[PDB]
């Protein structure tokens, strides 16, 4: 049972309002669309289709009705630019805002087109949902935040140095947040992701998350390379509790606002598990080696999330097996 | 006697260097300009004059010799433009970032643009500085750092959160420096800047600064504003004390950079002292009322320069009163 969610989920679908998702044609925004057009929402889009594609749009157009469907107003642009900014924020009710350039690597070798995208898109929407005054605003943000701080499990109040400029944009997008609520009184929930997947999430590209790069692998019959020893581990959140965790933060009451929650099960899994999770799924519906770490690596991860449970009734019900059962399939097809 | 600043000087005469100066046009880059000219230095200048002005630039050269003039370059361009600060790094040794829109209270009603320029424009630079491979890179940030920190005096560690867009931006500088040293070994020195003041600091315009606004207005005979009642602080420091630190900051040793420098004097002054000690200053040369407060500011604000003494060397030789002696025959003259 998922009883907030469910009671809120429920409403939505006797009262419709209407949403902002940027970064729609990605992973977790082409995600939230089809959960929100299914809740019969309408819903405004954003999206440049730089990470983004048209054919997650696609799929999602054929898991809907077409009444759903023309609920959904897409619009093909750039957060980068306040006034595209300022015309989709136009009768919005929610913000879901997703839209950003992740990865670590990507950040390294290039950090001006990650700084432009995850910090001045981020304000620009911000600043837009602001002087639009929208009813609540969440942002995706990152466990990556956390930066090299010891503790384990990660727990919202402390944070440490950002190891990447990746992880310097998600921190600022923070601590923007912040200074809104603080200067206009404009109330945001940040949302530090851990290691989320599931359907739609990219396979291909040299920045593809292990999950999908993994799967992928298998299914090719290609290596799949372990960093390190395997012993790494990490917080697989799969996609569901990210859905849950963004309406949940869209519909809280007010003192629930200007705080960050962590998004994630609180599990750890190893490398060395994962692999043997994701083979024992993919020969259920059909069909190694070993290298350097990579550099500058987190070795283990895990979120506490008792703050997300406590003040918004999250329930973190989609374990890390459940999930890779739900999102093989998905694979399956995509790559065949 | 500025021991280490001077031994430092002499170096730089016998074996002149190439510098940058961001913001050459502004209040403090204009005063590197006039020190680094008047060392022998080749200096390349770039300035958009938005806040600066021409009339400086001017200035500066009917101070110093023909010779020196013509080994000042200055490009107008736009820190906001990757491909001007790439071309403006070609050859360049050290490097001086002034650029930026300074002010609270202009960050409260545009954090947008004070966004990118602050912080766009300062990545802009520090990665073309990266790329060029200079020998040195320097910054200015801000007092404006510690926040709603309570402690007195204000020492480097301990800093607070961010109470204004514009206290942001320059933390982000701080974080982006930090993590360029992690990531790419590209060791730099922010300088926190605490009220600087002395000559071609603007009067004009709304975002005047206190000392020349009130300056100005005594000479013009105009009502001198002291918002709340006389009491509250400041570690006004002199421009020259601000030279010095950009100085040694650029001719560190390795182990004293990648690290933040309070730049001021360790004095408290009063509003209620400073409108005295203007006054009779100002009246040693010829020629009041209270109100309200304002947002993003603060109470009390006293630096701890223990670190630049000891790390740097960096010897604060002028207190306020005698930077006021030093500072209104400037400010006659510009406005007579
Ligand atoms: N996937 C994870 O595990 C994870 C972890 C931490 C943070 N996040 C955050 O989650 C959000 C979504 O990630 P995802 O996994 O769905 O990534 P994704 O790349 O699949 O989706 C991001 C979407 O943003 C769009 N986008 C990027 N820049 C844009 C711009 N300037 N204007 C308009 N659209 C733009 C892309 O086209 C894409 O459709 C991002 O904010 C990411 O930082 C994800
Ligand atoms: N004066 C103080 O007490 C104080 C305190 C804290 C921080 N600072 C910092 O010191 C630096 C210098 O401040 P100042 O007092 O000399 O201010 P200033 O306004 O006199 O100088 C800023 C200079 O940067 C130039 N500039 C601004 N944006 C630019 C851009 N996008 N491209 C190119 N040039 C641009 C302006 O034209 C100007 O000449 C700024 O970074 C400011 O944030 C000053």
């Amino acid at each position: 049972y998922m009883s907030r969610y469910e009671e809120i989920t429920q409403q939505l679908i006797f009262s419709p309002k209407t949403w902002l998702i940027t970064g729609v044609a990605g992973f977790i925004g082409s995600n939230l669309l089809e959960k929100l057009l299914k809740l019969n929402q309408v819903v405004i889009g954003l999206d440049n289709f730089s990470t983004g594609h048209q054919y997650n749009l696609d799929e999602v157009k054929t898991l809907v009705s077409t009444e759903q469907w023309s609920r959904f107003c897409f619009i093909e642009g750039d957060i980068r630019d306040l006034t595209t900014c300022e015309q989709v924020m136009k009768g919005v009710d929610h913000v879901l805002h997703q839209a950003a350039l992740g990865s670590v690597p990507r950040s390294i070798v290039d950090p001006i087109t990650t700084n432009a995208t995850n910090i001045t898109g981020f304000l620009n929407i911000l600043h837009a949902a602001k002087n639009a005054q929208v009813q609540s605003f969440t942002y995706a943000a990152s466990s990556s935040t956390y930066g090299d701080h010891p503790a384990l499990p990660k727990v919202e109040e402390n944070i440490g140095n950002p190891l990447s400029p990746y992880a310097v944009t998600k921190y600022v997008n923070e601590i923007y947040a912040q200074v809104y609520a603080r200067t206009y009184g404009f109330k945001t929930i940040g949302l530090r992701y851990f290691n989320v997947f599931g359907r739609r999430q990219d396979p291909n590209g040299a920045y593809a998350a292990v999950i999908p790069k993994w799967t992928a692998a298998m299914l090719k019959g290609d290596d799949v390379y372990i960093n390190g020893d395997g012993e790494t581990s990490r917080d697989f959140c799969y996609i569901d509790n990210v859905i849950q965790m963004n309406i949940l933060s869209a519909l809280a009451k007010d003192s629930a606002k200007d705080n960050i929650y962590n998004v994630a099960v609180g599990d750890r899994t190893t490398l060395n598990e994962l692999s043997g999770y994701i083979y024992d799924e993919l020969n259920l519906i059909h069909h190694i080696k070993y290298r350097e770490f990579r550099s500058g690596d987190v070795r283990h991860s895990q979120a506490d999330v008792t703050k997300a449970i406590d003040l918004l009734k999250y329930r973190p019900n989609i374990k890390i097996r459940e999930g890779l059962r739900l999102s093989m399939p998905w694979y399956v097809r995509f790559l065949k």
